């Protein structure tokens, strides 16, 4: 019960997790350093060792001492790094891969020793067997020896044998094992034997009616169905063939029906391909694979030169020399029987490259999907003020449909505690020229009432645009400004979660008798506070129906949750929680369960054992003097909890910083050394117990800075690894950075909305429909002075100039040309994201054709194809 629930939610399938050997340990450590090494890219040696030894202190930390990857990185950083700075470091993402890696290697010498565990149950000795074992195909080895031993298992082909038709297979001269032994030793050790007397064909006719009890041309089809078998049977050839399959095959695209029927050749389906070429395009993969299950096309998987690979490992092995009519058949029985064979291996190999590559192409996605949604959690709070930063009053208002005048404009103030204070309402036309100071008093009002500190904004159209700008133009008239003597800053900010949270039900039980225009401003408010709760709060189908990236339909529930899992659990470890809240704001609280150490089942424990005290935690000790904790979830998360210092003298400093309990001492000591305390007064305070007592009078002294910093953090950190043999200089480095501010924010600054992203977010037309030269079917709606005003199927605004459409190329107004009900396709020209506006061309000369195209090489694309197919376009419409 003391185990990380997401390792003991992990390790609910395997068994005898923990059962490893020496042997195992060190192939293991060898093995997994290998793969990071390869994947960091190291030059020569590049002093390895030391490496490798990294990789067995983060493998042992992880295995044996159950400590989830925050917590390493964040305390035990230094043992996995290489002593000279910029040496070598293991990130986080090494991290997850080595607990990936770790799982799956113990899964898999699970199975390797149940095959040892079955075979040795048998006891039989074979020499194949036991040098293959002595390593330790898993699979080949199961059959193998099912077929081998099938009568001996038994108490713990097969009804052809039985019948006398198997003298065939042994008059042969060779057993498929001599081959696969040549094979495999790549010489031919076994030249097959000549059969010197009989025929198969005598044999046969001789037996058929000779033998009409046990034996009846079926007979021989029979026999060339079943012998094969033993041929397919062989390890030593399926495993080379597999290996050489796996090192360069070609997974070139074969259609269907639906092919180039279903795709127009106007989706992202409109792509011999090869595994290495993945590395760059893996989703390329999972699209063909998708294509495949849905029966639209079937990507074929073969080796770069399948008739060669397969001949050249026969002429040198089987073919024979003899003359005699009897050889010749036998001869060609056997390369029947070895293609046929061949044929037969190759499905079942290639569903096993088939699928592996699936898996590998899928964590290589979720990977990608990981550091996007990372990058996304990592925002700061807003600040309003960058020189004397407080947290900020708000007030949330959103421009709805965009009829000015109509659809009531919708605002919320929220207080510095992200409580909801008072909805408010401007009916007044921010655009009426009657009276446009209606509405400018009656905002300035608002302003007057409430006093925010910033201004939030986002709407379904590009009427936000003129929203904004109104807004901005209003305050500057008004002169608004805080106290701080500036204008109040307005900021464009994202709203995906809001519309998730209005339509949500949990935002319905918190604002029952609220308009969805309320909810969503509200939402926007809190995203300006603390957007890491707010992605938090999400439920799993919600969230994870998200949109994140483009292709993240394409992982299944498993994968992308956990890839998610990874993201909140490193984000919220990288800025403490602060239980106190946590104990009765849920909504800030429900973050805990992706914090270090903790999960669904512990969660409602650990808050519930908050209710049952009943009181505010004082110190971290507290959690585990009271038992509320057990020694490994303590020591996997006492770091990241905190207590909120204020000034009561019980209370600690080191309460209200990320300092683990292990290194408190250490603090003390280094805050005492920081203060020059002669070593005879370190002595005596030391053993009467008065350490406290240190970082009290530094916080007391002015000088703190000119004292603090003058310690020089390598000398210590040196002198502690020799005498004490631990290592913790960037632990140390850590608790004198904090040791002038507590928990300064690490997080990078807020993200406003810029550009590109606020016309995609407000129109909703994606790069591949509104781009820079792109032709759409435009809305000719009003005429100008001169120009013509337009207007696209997402109300883009669109300008067709004079000469742009022939107008001012010949005389009069074009006003008399064109009609409204009649759709005009055209041409844009010039895209303004930042003005929401965009210049087209009415003309045919360009509006009248294959902007987007893949790869066109005949070996990446099939050009033959494509232009073979042709003729079925042409043929197509009257097929």
């Amino acid at each position: 019960t003391d185990i990380p629930e997401r390792y003991q939610e992990l390790r609910a399938g395997i068994t005898d997790y923990g059962n490893m050997s020496s042997e195992d340990q060190e192939l293991e450590r060898n093995w997994i350093a290998e793969k990071i090494s390869v994947d960091k890219n190291f030059d020569a040696n590049y002093d390895l060792t030391e490496f490798k030894e990294a990789i067995g202190n983060a493998i042992k930390f992880i295995t044996k001492e159950n400590l989830e990857v925050p917590f390493i990185y964040a305390y035990r950083r230094n043992y996995i790094s290489s002593r000279e700075k910029d040496g070598f470091l293991l990130t986080e993402d090494d991290l997850w891969d080595i607990v990936s890696l770790d799982i799956e290697f113990h899964s898999l010498v699970n199975k390797k020793d149940y095959v040892q565990r079955f075979y040795a149950e048998l006891h039989i000795d074979d020499p194949i067997v036991t040098e293959y074992f002595k390593n330790q195909s898993l699979q080949d080895i199961y059959d193998y020896l099912e077929f081998k031993y099938a009568n001996e298992i038994n108490e713990m082909y097969e009804k052809f044998k039985a019948s006398p038709l198997y003298q065939a297979v042994s008059d042969i001269g060779i057993s498929a094992e001599d081959v696969g032994e040549n094979i495999s030793s790549q010489h031919q050790i076994h030249p097959p034997v000549d059969h010197p007397s009989s025929k198969p064909v005598e044999v046969i006719e001789s037996i058929l009616n000779a033998n009409s009890g046990d034996l009846q041309k079926l007979a021989i089809d029979t026999v060339q169905k079943y012998y094969s078998l033993e041929l397919s049977k062989n390890t030593k050839i399926r495993e080379k063939v597999r290996s050489d399959f796996s090192k360069y095959y070609l997974a070139d695209v074969v259609l269907t029906a639906k092919g180039k029927k279903e795709i127009q050749k106007g989706s992202l389906y409109e792509d011999n391909r090869t595994p290495m070429h993945f590395r760059r395009d893996p989703d390329v993969f999972l699209k063909m694979v998708e294509a495949e299950s849905l029966n639209l096309l079937s990507v074929k998987l073969h080796m770069s030169s399948q008739a060669q690979y397969i001949e050249h490992l026969f002429q040198i092995a089987l073919e024979t020399t003899n003359t005699s009519d009897i050889a010749i058949e036998w001869n060609n029985f056997r390369k029947l029987a070895f293609n046929q064979a061949m044929d037969k291996i190759f499905q079942d190999i290639s569903q096993e490259v088939k699928d592996n590559l699936t898996k590998n192409c899928q964590k290589l996605v979720a990977k990608t999907v990981r550091h996007k949604f990372m990058t996304k959690l990592d925002q700061a709070p807003f600040i309003p003020n960058v020189r004397d930063p407080k947290i900020p009053k708000i007030l949330s208002l959103t421009c709805g449909q965009g009829r000015f005048g109509a659809d009531a404009i919708i605002a919320v103030y929220v207080n510095r505690k992200g409580d909801f204070i008072r909805d408010y309402k401007i009916v007044d036309n921010p655009f009426d020229k009657t009276n446009p100071e209606k509405f400018e008093d009656t905002l300035d009002n608002i302003i007057q009432s409430c006093q925010p500190n910033a201004i939030g904004i986002n709407g379904p159209n590009p009427k936000t645009q003129k929203f904004y700008k109104r807004l901005q133009e209003v305050l500057h008239k008004k002169q608004i400004v805080d106290s701080r003597g500036h204008t109040i800053p307005i900021i464009y900010v994202e709203d995906e979660v809001a519309i998730r949270y209005q339509n949500s039900e949990r935002a319905a039980q918190e604002f029952p008798n609220k308009p969805p225009l309320v909810k969503y401003c509200i939402a926007l408010a809190r995203y300006m506070h603390s957007p890491l709760l707010e992605y938090a709060n999400l439920t799993s189908e919600e969230v994870r129906s998200l949109s994140i990236h483009p292709h993240q339909n394409l992982l299944s529930s498993e994968q992308l949750s956990w890839a998610l899992e990874t993201a909140f659990v490193d984000i919220v470890n990288l800025v403490s929680v602060e239980v106190n809240k946590a104990t009765d704001n849920n909504y800030y609280a429900s973050a805990l369960k992706y914090i270090s150490g903790f999960g669904k089942r512990k969660a409602i424990d650990f808050l519930q054992s908050l209710q049952r005290l009943n009181e505010p935690l004082l110190a971290r000790q507290q959690l585990i003097t009271h038992n509320i904790l057990h020694k490994t979830i303590f020591m996997n998360s006492a770091g990241f909890l905190y207590i909120s210092w204020n000034e009561d003298l019980e209370h600690d400093q080191l309460d209200s910083t990320r300092i683990h309990p292990e290194d408190y001492h250490l603090a003390t000591k280094v805050a005492a050394d920081a203060l020059e305390y002669d070593p005879d007064t370190i002595a005596e305070k030391e053993e009467q117990g008065t350490m406290s007592e240190f970082i009290e009078l530094l916080r007391e002294d002015p000088d703190r800075r000119a004292k603090l910093e003058s310690l020089n953090l390598e000398s210590y950190a040196e002198e502690l690894e020799k005498n004490t043999g631990l290592r913790k200089l960037n632990n140390l480095n850590t608790i004198v950075l904090e040791l002038l501010d507590g928990f300064e924010e690490l997080r990078n600054d807020f993200h406003p909305l810029q550009g590109d992203e606020i016309f995609q977010s407000l129109t909703g037309e994606s790069e591949k429909t509104f781009f820079k030269g792109s032709i759409i079917p435009v809305r000719v709606e009003r005429f100008w002075h001169n120009d013509i005003i337009c207007t696209t199927n997402s109300e883009v605004e669109c300008v067709v100039n004079a000469q742009r459409h022939a107008g001012a190329q010949l005389r009069r107004p074009a006003n008399e040309i064109y009609e409204i009900g009649k759709t005009y396709p055209a041409k844009v020209i010039y895209i303004d994201y930042a003005n929401i506006t965009a210049e087209v061309s009415l003309l045919d000369h360009d509006v009248k054709y294959v902007p987007i195209s893949y790869s066109k090489d005949p070996s990446i694309w099939d050009l033959k194809q494509e232009l073979e197919d042709a003729e079925e376009e042409r043929k197509l419409m009257m097929a």
